């Protein structure tokens, strides 16, 4: 078994963050999705490997809460938005994930996220809308970085967790799914790597 | 401050497990709830403290999947079931938790569970149905022991996580919430305590 396959019983951690048009996954638009795969180096340390990132054209009939959209800072009609259909974006991300599962001897991906059940619900709902087959993510379990940061740093807020971890993080409020996914992947790998450094995985 | 108040940013971990009439928190019955508060000893180690347990009468209009009843072994009409209205059970549990909060110098409870978002979703749906305003739990944050066990033991399945931890876990024929709560509490405390043993919280 590949070293990464042994670490989480055959699941490959893939960090995902979404931006949405509200908090209801059944009805609310998906507006951005980033996904960052994790690799394992020759010494058994995790690192963020590849990032996918797409801005998403709201699905037909989606609900968008005006205040929610306003707080994200997203500009739907901006000429450089480069928004794509959710099916196209998921197809490309999934393809990349399946390639990574094969390279790591893993059977399935597990979503890693900050308050990760939120992202997983939106991901499951988009998959259900598009009718995409062979979703490589576990449908129900996820690694919550708010839980990991609670343990490691006694913090549940993402910015405060990253600050505690010695990382840079901006209290600007205007961050794309890409920024959040890369910071979350760094937080995730740092905690797992500290656990190893402290004797937790020999 | 109180040392527990400093560990998780004023939140008191409280383990919750529910048994339910299916996987949909909007429609499916709450049938049992167990909650176990955690305390901190003089040496800074967490331990499982006070337990509450109630069998719940299905709310009027609730959906109960035949397969949920087979899985749990639940007999709704058994004369010694001693099931109570969800509003009464929650009120009693919440009162008990508030007492734990005060004794730990904490301001809110944070739900701990195995795939904790599941249990938080059912708790919030019951709180909504009953109109309880005095809910001491955080509405969206939780500590997921599937995440914690993935870190510590590479295991996401509760039974297997406990076995990796050196605990006994009975490969039972009827699933119980009192049993999962007791074991989840041990699992949670064991991992937080291991972090500390390894030099992670000084
Ligand atoms: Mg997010
Ligand atoms: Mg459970």
């Amino acid at each position: 078994r590949h070293p990464m396959a042994r670490r989480f019983r055959g699941y490959l951690p893939v960090v995902v963050d979404v931006e949405t048009g509200g908090f209801n996954s059944a009805t609310d638009a998906l507006l951005e999705i980033a996904a960052t795969t994790v690799g394992m180096d020759e010494k058994g340390f995790l690192f963020p490997e590849h990032t996918y990132f797409f801005r998403i054209e709201p699905f037909e009939g989606a609900n968008i809460e005006p205040a929610a959209l306003e707080f994200t800072g997203i500009k739907l009609d901006h000429p450089l938005r480069m928004a794509v259909q959710e099916e196209a974006a998921l197809t490309e991300i999934f393809r990349g994930i399946r390639k990574a599962l094969k390279a790591n001897g893993c059977k399935r991906a597990i979503l890693v996220g900050h308050n990760s059940s939120f992202d997983l619900g939106f991901l499951n709902a988009a998959v259900a809308r598009t009718g995409i087959k062979r979703n490589p993510f576990h449908p129900f379990s996820s690694f919550d970085t708010a839980t990991l940061a609670g343990l490691a740093y006694g913090q549940t807020v993402l910015a405060k967790a990253c600050q505690a971890a010695g990382m840079e993080f901006d209290n600007r409020e205007a961050h794309s799914a890409r920024y959040d996914t890369e910071k979350t992947a760094e937080l995730f790998c740092g905690i797992v790597n500290r656990w190893k450094e402290m004797g937790g995985w020999m």
